[PDB]
Order: structure tokens, then C-alpha cells, then sequence
């Protein structure tokens, strides 16, 4: 009859929706509820499972830069609790992923700020390095082991088209495809490679990320007015 | 010798910044004791956040 007995349901669905927003970055939401954060919290304290995580983030209260010495074993039994809480299908989360969602509640409780936030840290401060180097830097150092890689198959690069002609077949495949709205859904792997574009580094990531990424869309203006010469 | 719980801690640190763990109340009060009495100055509150 306790207080925390009355809805684990939701408790558990809460949390993990934010823990795989936060992680995954999946979908669009109106993703908040300080409430449902401190469900999260006790949720995990009702555990002994998941404690190891609870005492992690609770080294987060002070705010502090600093990253946790890893004791292996321990951290392999983090990873499995995270990857069993998430239920995911086994899919190799990692280290890096953990890192960010250690800082990430280390960002947000640096707000005591209640009205509302637009900001979207997409940075990290605690990227395990003393600054970040430009990426021209990196291009040098990369490409130049880049050359030395042997090739790795062959194609026989011979004239060759694929095609196939079974137009009933492809009209039945069409039908079968009708009713998705894509024009809405592949907003999503737009997002998607979006947020691709900083999964690539955790690294002295490319701080600017902004003007050139709008101006392919801007590419748009030019193809129309391309079109109207 | 006296030092010696201190003085790991310190060597921990001798490389880049990875958190202190957090320690034993017993711990952190032999901790305290033993700054103060190397630094016998209890004319200001000593605390932890002079270790940090």
C-alpha cells in the first residue's frame, strides 16, 4: 500500500522513454516531466538492480567536470543492466553512450531555471581530452593513414546494369506500399542522419555544425531558381 | 605512515582528474583528523572542500 507501490507500470515506461530519448536521441516528444525524472530516481533506488547506476548518476549531484575511474567488472555489469533495462534487442550499447547520458543529467540539473529552456547542449564540456583541435587537423591525420589501405575486393567493373521488367509484380509491390504516409514518416531519418552528423565524434567534435548543414537545404533555393533560370 | 590513505589519494590523482571515490564516514573522519594535525590550524573550519 506504500507510496512507491502504486504504479511501477508507468514509473518503468516513463523512465525508459526518457533514458532512450537521452541515449538512442529516437523520436520527437514532448519529452519532460521533473516528476516523472524523480520516479526514474526512486524507481531505481527500489531496485538493487540498477543501484550501480543510481550511485553513478548520484556522483553526478556536484555538478563536477570529472569522469569516474572505471573498475572493469563492474562496468561490464553496468553495460548489462543498462542493455536488460532498455530491453533492447542487443544492440551493442557501449561506453561512449553511457558516458553521454552520465553528463546529460549533469547538464540538465545545471538549471535551476523553471519557466522554460529552448537551449539544446548539444555539446559535451567532458569529452576526455585537454581542447578541442580543429577538424582540418584530423582530415590530415586520418586521410594520410586513409592511402595506406590495401583495396579489398575487386569489381570486375565490366559493362553491368541491373534491372528487372515483372511490371505486374512492381504494381503489386505499389499497392502493398500505398497507404504509409511517408511524406510525414521519413521526417524521422532525416532527423536521423541529423543527429548522425554529431554521433560521428566524441571527439574534439566540430563545433560549427550549423550554417553549412541549413545551407543544404538552401541548396533547395538554388535548384529553383535554377529552374526559373 | 600516519598519511598514507591521504598520500594514495593523491598518487590517484597524479593522473588526470578521474573522480575520488567517495569514502567511509570512519574514512573521511581520520581524513579530517589527520589534515588538522599535520595542519594543526582548527582556528578555521577545516573541511572538505579545502581537499578539493
Amino acid at each position: 500500500p506504500s507510496e512507491e507501490l502504486i504504479n511501477m507500470r508507468r514509473y518503468r515506461n516513463a523512465a525508459r522513454k526518457l533514458i532512450h530519448h537521452y541515449s538512442l536521441n529516437s523520436t520527437s516528444s514532448t519529452e519532460y516531466k521533473i516528476s516523472d525524472v524523480v520516479m526514474t530516481m526512486i524507481f531505481l533506488l527500489r531496485s538493487e538492480k540498477y543501484h550501480s547506476l543510481f550511485k553513478l548518476l548520484e556522483t553526478t549531484f556536484d555538478d563536477y567536470t570529472c569522469r569516474p575511474q572505471m573498475t572493469q567488472v563492474q562496468t561490464d555489469t553496468l553495460l548489462d543492466a543498462v542493455r536488460s533495462l532498455l530491453e533492447m534487442p542487443s544492440t551493442t550499447i557501449d561506453l561512449t553512450t553511457v558516458d553521454i547520458m552520465r553528463s546529460s543529467f549533469a547538464r540538465c540539473f545545471n538549471s535551476p531555471i523553471m519557466r522554460y529552456a529552448k537551449i539544446v547542449l548539444l555539446q559535451n564540456v567532458a569529452l576526455q581530452r585537454d581542447k578541442r583541435t580543429t577538424l582540418e587537423e584530423l582530415l590530415i591525420e586520418r586521410g594520410e593513414k586513409i592511402q595506406m589501405l590495401q583495396p579489398q575486393q575487386y569489381i570486375n567493373s565490366g559493362t553491368e546494369i541491373p534491372f528487372c521488367d515483372d511490371a505486374e509484380f512492381l504494381n503489386r509491390l505499389l499497392k502493398h506500399i500505398d497507404p504509409y504516409p511517408l511524406s510525414r514518416m521519413y521526417y524521422n531519418a532525416a532527423n536521423t542522419m541529423f543527429y548522425t552528423t554529431m554521433e560521428n565524434y566524441a571527439v574534439s567534435n566540430c563545433k560549427f555544425n550549423i550554417e553549412d548543414y541549413n545551407n543544404i537545404f538552401k541548396v533547395m533555393e538554388n535548384i529553383r531558381k535554377h529552374s526559373n533560370k
